[PDB]
């Protein structure tokens, strides 16, 4: 289609702000479609060494074609700015709901965990590691299905070299894997560690390694220093114990543990119909 331009849209509210990008709601005049348009100022990204992250985001998003990921529809630029036209996920961050409700019941924990697992199966199947999986990066569309975002710190592993490990130091302290801290590399299984932290957070209300500053969190991660509250659903506790494993080759779902089949077969997921989750009606949070 014809390359789009800023004057093709009516821009509305800011949806999200980052250190070097802003996401604005926009309506395309010719179609009345709403998009979340991520806008980056060229001068700022150029001066602040952020171009590689922008190019990474574009390259990774261009490869994805799955209901549980934000879609990149179009890109364009003008003299000052770069624009990425993205899916609009009207209900915003999963984190908002955790904070408001406190924690999720078992049905809701299972459904949303299953969507995230299905998403990771797809991503890992394409040889891509997210590296910054967390509730702030898991958006909810109008129908309350997930849409994972934030691919500027993702990595396409090279199929040509059978690459398994990546060397860039990226992530968020609460969710970062022990291997990144200790061995200075991440792998697909690093996202499974983040998953285990997320499941824990949905049930407990807080992620498992927490402190008022990053170094203290790191110290806890490397020692596997965390505990479960009372009434933590037993099969979810079992699952989290199978994900929060220091040895990245021993996490349920990882390649050395024979992949997603055994993870999807975990007793916590007994009821789950995996093949068409995005067409199922999500359970109500309240
Ligand atoms: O931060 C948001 C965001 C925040 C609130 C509501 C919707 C969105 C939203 N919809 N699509 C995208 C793509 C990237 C980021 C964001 C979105």
């Amino acid at each position: 289609p014809r390359k789009k331009r800023p004057e093709d849209f009516k821009f509305g509210k800011i949806l999200g702000e980052g250190s070097f990008s802003t996401v604005v709601l926009a309506r395309e005049l010719a179609t009345s479609r709403e998009y979340a348009i991520k806008i980056l100022e060229k001068r700022h990204i150029i001066k602040e060494n952020k171009v590689p992250y922008v190019t990474r985001e574009r390259d990774v998003m261009s490869r994805l074609d799955h209901p549980f990921f934000v879609k990149l529809y179009f890109t364009f630029q003008d003299d000052e700015k770069l624009y990425f036209g993205l899916s609009y996920a009207k209900n915003g961050e999963l984190l908002k709901y955790i904070r408001k409700i406190g924690s999720f019941d078992e049905t809701c924990t299972r459904f949303y965990t299953a969507e995230i697992v299905s998403a990771l199966e797809y991503l890992h199947g394409k040889g891509i590691i997210h590296r910054d999986l967390k509730p702030e990066n898991i958006l909810l569309n109008e129908d309350m299905h997930i849409q994972i975002t934030d691919f500027g710190t993702a990595k396409v592993l090279s199929p040509e070299s059978k690459q398994a490990r990546a060397n860039s130091f990226v992530g968020t302290a609460q969710y970062v894997s022990p291997e990144l801290l200790t061995e200075k590399s991440a792998c697909k299984s690093s996202d499974l560690w983040a998953l285990g932290c997320i499941i824990y957070q949905l049930v407990a209300g807080l992620p498992p390694f927490r402190a008022g500053n990053e170094g203290l969190i790191f110290a806890k991660i490397i020692k596997l220093e965390y505990d479960f509250p009372e009434k933590f659903f037993p099969k979810a506790r079992d699952l989290v114990e199978k994900l929060l494993v220091l040895d990245a080759t021993k996490r349920l779902g990882c390649e050395e543990m024979e992949g997603y089949g055994p993870l999807k077969a975990h007793p916590f997921f007994e009821s789950v119909t995996w093949e068409n989750l995005h067409q199922q009606t999500p359970p109500k949070l309240t």
